[PDB]
């Protein structure tokens, strides 16, 4: 089985992205008998899906399972739906801001996500890590690959699987907003790789 | 030197309270050369002073920190001030709700803390916790033993520094409230006895 | 042109709904030659699809306007994409609560709001009311009928606009959750009335 | 009677103060048999401690109520505490910003507001404004002119009555935000007016 697991790159502002390392971390591992493999997709429209489908024609994994920065949520959130719709409110780190474009002119409004997002949440729960079902991933890049994998997954046949997790800051990305009068919720950096472990975990033993 | 570290038990509703587990396990701790003791307060007024001043009497430390449980608080505080009003809005574990009553009649209206709550502040930056300053503490339990210590302070001599500490709820008290159709913000217990030890580790670097 | 405005009745919990109050007011009025009918739907899943589909057959409005409470939302939310599932936190008022079921077997999975949901946010912000687009409305009864409804746009050809305003509670509703420790958000009824008489107004304009 | 009433001018980064009206509108108007004044103070320490002992001295004031734009704030505030310490986040209008100094040296550490809070808080919530009790006004000028006007009460004997009221942001403050990627509560003027009128009228049926 191969399980590829992507992570982004800093978005505009944030001089660190957790989900960098959680894609550098999975890299090589294998649950079970899974290869898992971890790539870091740019913060670019246009490029970041030039990358995301060579990566995914080149491994031609089971599972996909694409992970961002939610700056602020507060636990884990799991995402329901992909919409074909780009509205930027950041500009991309290339500097383009993208407002009401379809992502794919003529494919479906939206994309419900394949991984088995409520037996994810539930074991999440029994190991302690709080998480919860998100039905809106934003219009800007988390949903851009968010919708371009299972935009795949329906034409091409393979992932198998696809999904969107996002994961709090991390403390060490609080402390200088403390400075600007603000302290966002974060998760530890720990917590939020265990948790994309156990999200390959439930995915894998559902995907036969 | 002797340091005292007191945490509560479970306030109403709450099933676990954090600092009923960081006052376990700084018990009998050495930092430095200062021997640690940690006693867990009763959440019920009244008791609660009694139990604070017999440890005080006994132990006679030189820094006391309090430690208590604000749930949804997003990372640790310092509290700078302590005032002398109980107004709570929950019932004490016993069942006694106060609305508007001085905690020491006669005495000052507010005690600023003595910790040095700034480089305690700092340092905690530092090792990458998430803390900021907090101007209230609340006028039920936690804020009655943080004037309750820094009157005896003021009165006794002993403690020579006193001050409070507030931590999030921990990731583990996070599930249920999801439930409910909420999830506040949490920090993981390691990160907060890690912050009460940093603290404990300035206060004594300060106090001679 | 006919409008259908609609609103709630009270929702689980709540004592009133103030779009039950929106869709009085608005019955019967005329906005330039445009007649507006105002109807409030029931909070059960089932019974507002028969009423809602009856009320569409009836009136044939070539703009329909639905209209609900969104809890501790802050400003006017337009909503962007209704999506073809319900999964119910809350029973509704009949006490069915539903996990996972999709509105309509086999029809889409998600339809674009056809209100032109940029220049009504943008005319809110110039009359000063804070607006914003939101891009997901629930999947409870607020969602339901916002599907229902673009489904039969696209499914009879009527009505020709479709769309969903929520709106945040109302002062009069905020006393009593200070009581239980709690300040959410509110805006007051004249503006929120006065926010979809203003979405009317840019609906018909559009509208040929 | 006479009562002063305060505002002040836009603090840095707000282009209007709501207090500033407040203060302007309700200059000269009677209440019952009572003159009120209004006066708006400059967002600068020291010159606002000039200009706010000038007024008290030229005035003599029985009940002098303090009101302050609270950002980011759902409902009416009445202030309980004032304390004696500046800790500026933000410089004020002159550019200074102070971090930790006392506001008078060797004068109390705290002073409780002698407007009557609870009576004024219950009169409001009759009139549908939600509002409540607040145990920190800050550390910057809302505080610093609460503090001076309750020390002035306890060395020169008046003004009788002191309190500070911090009031949301109004509406149209809140649309720029929205830009930013934020919808901060907000809280229509004529409410805010309104309730600072009723605050007014419990004091002065309680002040003799």
């Amino acid at each position: 089985m191969k399980v590829l697991v992507t992570g982004f790159e800093p978005f505009g502002g944030e001089k660190i992205n957790p989900t960098e390392r959680i894609a550098k971390d999975l890299d090589g591992i294998k649950i079970g008998d899974a290869q898992v493999f971890g790539r870091v997709l740019p913060v670019v429209f246009g490029k970041a899906k030039e990358v995301l489908e060579k990566t995914l024609e080149e491994i031609k994994p089971d599972i996909a399972i694409h992970v961002g920065l939610a700056p602020g949520r507060s636990a884990i959130s799991i995402e329901r739906i992909a919409v074909n719709a780009i509205d930027a409110r950041i500009p991309d780190n290339e500097g383009k801001k993208i407002e009401d474009e379809p992502i794919v002119p003529g494919a479906p409004t939206a994309y419900f996500s394949t991984l088995p997002i409520k037996k994810i949440m539930k074991k999440l729960h029994e190991r302690g890590i709080p998480a919860y079902i998100s039905n809106s991933a934003g219009l800007y890049l988390c949903n851009y690959v968010m919708y371009l994998s299972l935009h795949h997954s329906a034409t091409k046949g393979y992932p198998k699987m696809s999904g969107f997790i996002h994961v709090p800051y991390i403390p060490e990305q609080i402390i200088d907003k403390i400075g600007k009068g603000q302290v966002p919720p974060s998760m530890c950096y720990e917590m939020e790789l265990e948790a994309v472990k156990v999200a390959i975990e439930v995915a894998l033993e559902e995907l036969l």
